[PDB]
């Protein structure tokens, strides 16, 4: 239950994405998690729909989030628009990018 099961449902769900509700997009997004032994990067991109640890040469959005923070959303326990209120994620670069992404998130629990 640590920052791997938290990306492998993204991972899968990138690659699932249906044309039905999403649509032709492009950028990238730098999620980081934060850690015992400092942060952990990721490269979400939503041209091909995929992602990559590390961070990326320049992405057009900067995401910064905690492990619990993340666990609490991923664990289906809470929903990203709470924590967004409590200023669990950070906002550099395009607010608009990173909120977009948040829509698909906030939805019904079991997924
Ligand atoms: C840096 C934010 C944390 C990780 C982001 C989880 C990504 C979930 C799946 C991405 C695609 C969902 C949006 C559909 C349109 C698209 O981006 O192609
Ligand atoms: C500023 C808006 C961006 C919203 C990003 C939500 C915080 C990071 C991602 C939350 C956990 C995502 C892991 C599972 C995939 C999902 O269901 O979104």
């Amino acid at each position: 239950m640590s920052v791997e099961t938290i990306i492998e449902r993204i991972k899968a769900r990138v690659g699932a994405v249906d044309p039905n509700g999403p649509r032709k997009v492009l950028g990238v997004f730098q999620l980081n998690i934060k850690t015992a032994s400092g942060v952990e990067q990721w490269i979400v991109d939503l041209k091909q729909l995929k992602v990559d640890q590390g961070v990326f040469a320049s992405p057009d959005v900067t995401v910064t989030v905690g492990l619990e923070d993340m666990l609490a959303i991923s664990g289906k326990t809470l929903t990203v628009g709470d924590a967004l209120k409590q200023g669990k994620i950070e906002l550099s670069g395009d607010a608009d990018l990173a909120a977009k992404l948040a829509e698909v998130i906030h939805h019904h629990h079991h997924h």
